[PDB]
């Protein structure tokens, strides 16, 4: 992914854990040779990946639990370095956020225009609650996704409550979850 | 599961959207034989999913979101219907509550003696974070943990996030939590 994501899980880790630690994972990870991340440019989801990993081993943690915290972070983290005009441009509700986050990730994929950006389609249940469609290029990032929405959550004011009802990784056409919200 | 279980689901949905939307759930799910629920009697479980899936079609909710909803009302409704006391004696604090919880169906057992009851494992991340680990004899409640969690949280005036990062329905051995309160 472009290395904005890499950058990014390098500042949480090295906010949370001291430096140290983040090399320790970096070079675990495989990926000592590279300096810094361009923020800008793109790399191999392998990148990503190995950082996860390594993330989990160095810090004895469940990669799961690692990209839980990472999908809250980037909420922050995107409002902080260079997209917080973005970011509520996207709305001031949860519910609306979802609507708007493909458009979203249009708007940064002209800039960043190779792009994969995943796809959301909310089927609203109520106006607490939706059924949400997360369709990706990719495998793995479920738990993210949960992250996400609870840092959403936190930016909004609201109490979600999320739990997935499908499962691409057993070869499900694409994760689903329902969502209650305040 | 006994019949208290289900007088609550059937309390909730009346309270929510009255007793004709009510017992049009009931007949659906093929259970116009019955007049009542028997509180301390013990019923087969597919009266509960039979309810649950019929109240998914006539709501157009899906069950998940019911089970989280249920999992909420659960926490009100025993403090109510002749459980406060023993619900006040399990904690002060959520962390300490679910400490206590297979300590409070044991309790439960007593007066409930053919009781399966679920088994809750804490590991403590930090003085604000555990891992749950849910243990169980039947399928699909896990969203209902979710609810009851969230119940909880409001109880102890506690705020609380909750992500399933483990599950018991792709084959994994059982349902984990990562869990982050106030
Ligand atoms: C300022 C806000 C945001 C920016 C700048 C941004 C940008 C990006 C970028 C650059 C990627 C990597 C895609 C690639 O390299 O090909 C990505 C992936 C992703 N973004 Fe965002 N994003 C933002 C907000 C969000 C929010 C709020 C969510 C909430 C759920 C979200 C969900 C995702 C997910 C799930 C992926 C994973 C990629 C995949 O599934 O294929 N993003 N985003
Ligand atoms: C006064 C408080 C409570 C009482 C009296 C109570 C009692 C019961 C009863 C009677 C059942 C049905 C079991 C059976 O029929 O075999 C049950 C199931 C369950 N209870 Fe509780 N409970 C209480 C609080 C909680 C709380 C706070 C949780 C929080 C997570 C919890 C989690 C569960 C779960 C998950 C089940 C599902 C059954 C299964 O997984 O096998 N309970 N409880």
């Amino acid at each position: 992914m472009y290395g904005l994501v890499n950058k990014a899980i390098q500042d949480m880790i090295s906010k949370h854990h001291g430096e140290d630690t983040w090399e320790a994972i970096k070079q675990k990870a495989g990926l000592e040779d590279i300096d810094f991340f361009v923020g800008m440019e793109a790399y191999s989801d392998d990148v990503t990946y190995h950082l996860v990993g390594a993330a989990s081993e160095v810090l004895g943690k469940p990669a799961e639990e690692l990209l839980i915290a990472f999908g809250e972070y980037w909420v922050t983290y995107t409002s902080e370095e260079g997209y917080g005009e973005l970011l509520a441009s996207a709305g001031d509700s949860l519910p609306e956020f979802m609507e708007n986050l493909d458009n979203l990730h249009a708007r940064v994929g002209l800039s960043f225009p190779q792009l994969r950006p995943p796809a959301f389609e909310c089927q609203h249940t109520s106006s607490k609650s939706m059924e949400l469609h997360y369709q990706s290029t990719r495998a793995g990032l479920a738990p993210m996704v949960l992250g996400l929405l609870h840092g959403l959550g936190k930016r909004f004011q609201t109490k979600v409550e999320v739990t997935q009802t499908a499962f691409r990784e057993t070869g499900e056409d694409h994760d689903i979850f329902s969502i209650k919200y305040e």
